[PDB]
C-alpha cells in the first residue's frame, strides 16, 4: 500500500536533533542515489562443565525457605526428638481418626500397595530407580507417601525431605491437595505446592514439595539443599522442563551418589531413561485391567446410523462395512471434531444399559466449552439425565474435583476433557471413552513470529492409553472419531517438546546454574534438541544484550534468568523501572501468565468490557483499568469484590492471581537492587491525556515485537511478513458488523498469533509512527524523503527524524547497560540520560504525531 505521512511538528524536529547532537551522535548521511537505501539502523571470560551440588536434610536447615531455623521448637532441637515427635503425632492421629482410617482403608486397595515392600527397597539400595506401571495404580499419590512413612515409622523422620516436580502447574497443586487429605491436613504440614506465583511452603522436616519443575531450576542456584529423595513424575509425557532435569540430575547422582532419584512413567519403553541412568532397576507395577472393545469412525457412524448435515482419510472406507456408512463418512472435515455424532454416541451408550461415566477427550478449553452449549441446548442432557463436567487446567479446583464425586442412581456423568485425563489423573466409574484422537500443541516458527495453536493427530501410543481409560471398572468401550485408514497414517510416538519448543530461556538457566556451554549442555540431554533451536536461542539472547559474544551472562542476563517470564518482557520490565512506571508493567508482564479476565463465553465485548478501554484503542489499556477498578473494588472487602467482578463480568480468581504475580515479580527486580519508588501503584486516565501510560504503550510496543500489524479495512490487517490477517473477536478494537472504526493510528502492536483457517492478531493496541520507528521495529532503511521499516512498511517521514528515534533505540538500550550493572543509579541519573528519556516521553505521546484522542 501507499506510505503512510507523519506529521512532525517543527518543534519537536529540531529537539530531536538537539539531543542527539548532545548525546554525540551523527545523523548517517542521505543517500548519493535514492535507488541505494543507507540503514539508520545502528566480556573476554569462559566457563566449564560444573556439577549442581546436593546435601542431605540437617535438624536446623529449612530446605524450602533456604533458610536456618533460629527461633521455634526446632530450633536447636536434636534429629532423635524431631523423628519421636512426628511418630508420636501420625500414631496417635490413625488410632484417634475414624475418618482418616476409613481413607487410609481405600489407599491399601491401591495397584500399588502390594508393591509397596519392593520399591522402598530398590530406592534404599540403588541412587535411581523407574517406576513403571499402567496409569491409575497410584504411582504419583503414594509413593512419596510410603517413602515418608518409611523413614517415620523406623524413627529416621528428621532424615527425609522429598521433592516431587509434576509436568503441569494443576497436577503439583492437586496432587498436593490431594495428598494433604490422605494424611487429613491441609497443605502446610507434611506436603505443600510451589508452582509459577503460588505457594504454600510444607513444614522443614519429614516433608514432601510439589512443584512444577521451572520453580525447582530458579530455586538451584544456592543447590540442592537439605532433600533426601527427587521423585520425577510423569517423564512418558517428555515436558521440556522435565527433559532438561534430567540432565542435571544425572550429574547430581554421578559427583553425589547418597541421592536418591525415582523416575515414576507410563506404561510406555524405558530403556532410553534406563540406559540414560546406568541400566537402573525399573520395578514393574499393574493391578485388574479389562478388555476395552475399540471402534473406529467407521464403526461410530453404522451403530448410530448416522448422517451429517450438508489426504483425507474419510474418503478412504473398510469394504467390510454398509454402502451409507461410507457415503456418509465422506462429508465429515477431518480438520474438524464431528460433535453431532458424539452427542449420537451417548444416546448409543445409554441403549446398552450398564452404568457408567463417559470420559471424551476434546483438544483444548475452545472445543469443549462449544461441545457443552451444543449438548445442554438439546433438553435431553438436562441434570435430569445429565451431569456435563467440563476438565482442563483453567478450570477452578472447586469444579475440577466434582469428576471423582459419584452422581445420583439413573444418571450419567460425561467428562468433557482434555490430555490432561490421558495419563496424569484418573476417573472411577469410567466405562465408556469417545477419543476425538487430536492433540493441542504450541508450536512456534521464529522466522515469522507465529504462535500456531494446531489441532494435530495424537499417536498410537495415546490412543492406546485413551483407551485404557475405559478398562478400569469392567470391560469398556472407546469410540476412536478416526478412520481405519488414518489409524495407518499415525505415528508410534508424539514428537518430545525437546525438538520443536524455544530453547533461550533453558538458555539461561543453563548459564544462571554455571553448567557451562549451551550447546555442550543440551548435547548431553537424553534426546538432544535440533542444531537450529540452540543456535535461535544464543541469537535471541545476545540480541537482548543477555549474552555477550563469547555467550556469558551479561548483568542484564542474570536478571532476566532470576524473572519467571520470556526474556524480552524482562527487559521490559527493567525499562518500565527507568522511566518509573514499573507497577503498570509488571501487571502487563503478569497478565500474560493468565487467561484475559474478561468473561466473554465467545461472543463480542459489550458496553462494559469496551468502556475499560477509553479511547486508546487498547486490550493492554483495558486490562490496566480492570485492576485500577478492581484495586479499588478490593478496599470495600471481599463481598464486595466479588458483586463487582460478577457486576462487570469479571474473572476474580485471574485478577488475583495476576495481582500475586505482579508482586513476586516486583519482589525480585527489588532484590536486584531497583529503588521502591520506581515500582509504585500509579493513578492513569484511559481518556485524559497521561504521559505515564503513553511510556507503558510505547514499552508494550518494544515488549511484544516483533507483532506489528497495518489496518486495511474494517477487521482486516497485514503482519509483519506483508500477508493478509483478521482482528480477533475478543478485542476492543475489533468492530461490529456494520459500523467502522476510524482508527488515529492504522498501526497496532500485539500479543500472540493464534491460527485458525488464517492469521488472527489477539491482544492488540494503536501505537503512533514514532513508536513504530522508537521500539517495534530493527531494520530502517531510508531514501531521503521515504524509509522503508523491517522491509514491509513505508512512511513518508522526516530522514533527520526518521534517523534520530533510532538514535533514542541505541541510546536507551545503551542506558539499560549501565543500569543494569547498578540499578540503584535510576534515581540519580546523569542531565544529558534524563533529557533523553524526556525525549522519548515527549515521541510517546499521542500529540507528537499529530493525533488526538479525545477528538
Ligand atoms: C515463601 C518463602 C519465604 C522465604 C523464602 N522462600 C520462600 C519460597 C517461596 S516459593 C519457595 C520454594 O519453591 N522453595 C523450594 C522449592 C523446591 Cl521444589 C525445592 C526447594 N529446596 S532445594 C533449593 O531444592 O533445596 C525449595 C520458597
Ligand atoms: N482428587 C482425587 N479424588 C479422588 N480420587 C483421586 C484423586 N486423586 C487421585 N485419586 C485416585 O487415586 C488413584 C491413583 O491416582 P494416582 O496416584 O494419580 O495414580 P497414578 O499416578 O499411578 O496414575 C486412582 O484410583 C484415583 O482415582
Ligand atoms: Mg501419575
Amino acid at each position: 500500500v501507499e506510505p503512510y505521512k507523519v506529521n512532525l511538528s517543527q518543534d519537536l524536529e529540531h529537539q530531536l536533533q538537539n539531543i542527539i547532537q548532545e548525546l554525540n551522535l551523527e545523523i548517517l548521511p542521505p543517500p548519493e542515489d535514492p535507488s541505494v537505501p543507507v540503514a539508520l539502523n545502528i566480556s573476554q571470560r569462559q566457563n566449564q562443565v560444573g556439577v549442581v551440588p546436593w546435601s542431605p536434610p540437617q535438624s536446623n536447615w529449612n530446605p524450602w525457605t533456604s533458610s536456618n531455623i533460629d527461633e521455634g521448637p526446632l530450633a536447636f532441637a536434636t534429629p532423635e526428638q524431631i523423628s519421636m515427635d512426628l511418630k508420636n503425632e501420625l500414631m496417635y492421629q490413625l488410632e484417634q481418626d475414624h475418618d482418616l482410617q476409613a481413607i487410609l482403608q481405600e489407599r491399601e486397595l491401591l495397584p500399588v500397595k502390594k508393591f509397596e515392600s519392593e520399591i522402598l527397597e530398590a530406592i534404599s539400595q540403588n541412587s535411581v530407580v523407574i517406576i513403571r506401571g499402567a496409569t491409575g495404580c497410584g504411582k504419583t499419590t503414594q509413593v512419596p507417601q510410603f517413602i515418608l512413612d518409611d523413614f517415620i515409622q523406623n524413627d529416621r523422620a528428621a532424615e527425609c525431605n522429598i521433592v516431587v516436580t509434576q509436568p503441569r502447574r494443576i497436577s503439583a497443586v492437586s496432587v498436593a491437595e490431594r495428598v494433604a487429605f490422605e494424611r487429613g491436613e491441609e497443605p502446610g504440614k507434611s506436603c505443600g505446592y510451589s508452582v509459577r506465583f503460588e505457594s504454600i511452603l510444607p513444614r522443614p522436616h519429614a516433608s514432601i514439595m510439589f512443584c512444577t519443575v521451572g520453580v525447582l531450576l530458579r530455586k538451584l542456584e544456592a543447590g540442592i539443599r537439605g532433600i533426601s529423595h527427587v521423585i520425577v513424575d510423569e517423564i512418558h509425557e517428555r515436558d521440556i522442563n522435565t527433559d532438561f532435569l534430567l540432565v542435571v540430575l544425572r550429574d547430581v547422582v554421578q559427583a553425589y551418589p547418597e541421592v536418591r532419584i525415582v523416575l515414576m512413567s507410563a506404561t510406555i519403553d524405558t530403556s532410553m531413561f534406563c540406559e540414560y541412568f546406568f541400566n537402573c532397576p525399573i520395578i514393574e507395577v499393574y493391578g485388574r485391567t479389562y478388555p476395552v472393545q475399540e471402534y473406529f469412525l467407521e464403526d461410530c457412524i453404522q451403530m448410530t446410523h448416522f448422517v451429517p448435515p450438508p489426504a483425507n482419510c474419510n474418503l478412504i472406507c473398510g469394504d467390510e462395512y454398509g454402502p451409507e456408512t461410507r457415503l456418509s463418512m465422506s462429508q465429515l472435515n477431518e480438520k474438524e471434531t464431528p460433535f453431532e455424532l458424539i452427542e449420537a454416541l451417548l444416546k448409543y451408550i445409554e441403549t446398552l444399559n450398564v452404568p457408567g461415566a463417559v470420559l471424551v477427550f476434546l483438544p483444548g478449553w475452545n472445543l469443549i466449552y462449544t461441545m457443552q452449549k451444543h449438548l445442554e441446548m438439546n433438553p435431553h442432557f438436562g441434570s435430569h439425565r445429565y451431569q456435563i463436567l467440563p476438565l482442563h487446567s483453567q478450570i477452578p479446583r472447586e469444579e475440577q474435583r466434582k469428576v471423582f464425586d459419584p452422581v445420583p442412581v439413573g444418571v450419567t456423568k460425561v467428562i468433557l476433557s482434555t490430555n490432561i485425563a490421558e495419563t496424569s489423573i484418573t476417573i472411577n466409574d469410567v466405562v465408556y471413552v469417545i477419543d476425538s484422537c487430536k492433540q493441542k500443541v504450541k508450536l512456534f516458527t521464529a522466522h515469522n513470529n507465529m504462535t500456531n495453536y494446531a489441532t494435530v493427530w495424537a499417536s498410537k501410543t495415546n490412543l492406546e492409553q485413551r483407551k485404557g481409560r475405559a478398562g478400569r471398572v469392567r470391560p469398556g468401550f472407546c469410540f476412536h472419531l478416526c478412520s481405519r485408514a488414518r489409524f495407518e497414517r499415525l505415528e508410534t510416538h508424539m514428537t518430545p517438546e525437546m525438538f520443536r519448543t524455544p530453547l533461550h530461556e533453558i538458555a539461561l538457566s543453563i548459564k544462571l546454574l554455571r553448567l557451562g556451554g549451551i550447546g555442550q549442555f543440551l548435547a548431553k540431554a537424553i534426546e538432544p534438541p535440533p542444531l537450529d533451536a540452540v543456535i535461535e536461542a544464543e541469537h535471541t539472547l545476545r540480541e537482548l544484550d543477555a549474552l555477550d559474544a563469547n555467550d556469558e551472562l551479561t548483568p542484564l542476563g542474570r536478571i532476566l534468568a532470576k524473572l519467571p517470564i520470556e526474556p524480552r518482557f524482562g527487559k521490559m520490565m527493567i525499562m518500565g523501572c527507568i522511566f518509573y512506571v514499573g507497577d503498570a508493567i509488571c501487571t502487563i508482564a503478569a497478565a500474560t501468565c493468565f487467561p484475559e479476565p474478561f468473561i466473554n463465553e465467545g461472543k463480542r465485548l459489550g458496553y462494559i468490557h469496551r468502556n475499560f478501554a477509553g479511547n486508546r484503542f487498547s486490550d493492554h489499556v483495558a486490562l490496566l483499568s480492570v485492576f485500577q477498578a478492581w484495586d479499588d473494588a478490593r478496599m470495600g472487602g471481599e463481598e464486595a469484590e466479588i458483586r463487582f467482578c460478577e457486576h462487570k463480568r469479571l474473572n476474580m480468581a485471574t485478577l488475583r492471581m495476576t495481582w500475586e504475580a505482579k508482586v513476586q515479580l516486583k519482589e525480585i527486580l527489588i532484590n536486584s537492587g531497583f529503588p521502591e519508588d520506581c515500582l509504585l501503584t500509579q493513578v492513569f486516565t484511559n481518556t485524559g491525556p497521561d504521559n505515564n501510560l503513553d511510556v507503558v504503550i510505547s514499552l508494550l510496543a518494544f515488549g511484544v515485537y516483533p507483532n506489528v500489524c497495518y489496518h486495511k479495512e474494517k477487521r482486516k490487517i497485514l503482519t509483519t511478513e506483508g500477508r493478509n490477517a483478521l482482528i480477533h473477536k475478543s478485542s476492543v478494537n475489533c468492530p461490529f458488523s456494520s459500523q467502522d472504526m476510524k482508527y488515529p493510528s492504522p498501526f497496532f502492536v500485539f500479543g500472540e498469533k493464534i491460527r485458525t483457517r488464517a492469521i488472527s492478531a489477539k491482544g492488540m493496541t494503536l501505537v503512533t509512527p514514532l513508536q513504530l520507528l522508537l521500539f517495534a521495529s530493527k531494520k530502517v532503511q531510508s531514501d531521503g524523503q521515504i524509509v522503508l521499516v523491517d522491509d514491509w512498511i513505508k512512511l513518508q517521514i522526516s530522514h533527520e527524524a526518521a534517523a534520530c528515534i533510532t538514535g533514542l533505540r541505541a541510546a536507551m538500550e545503551a542506558l539499560v547497560v549501565e543500569v543494569t550493572k547498578q540499578p540503584a543509579i535510576i534515581s540519580q541519573l546523569d542531565p544529558v540520560n534524563e533529557r533523553m528519556l524526556n525525549m522519548i516521553r515527549q515521541i510517546s505521546r499521542p500529540s507528537a504525531a499529530g493525533i488526538n484522542l479525545m477528538i
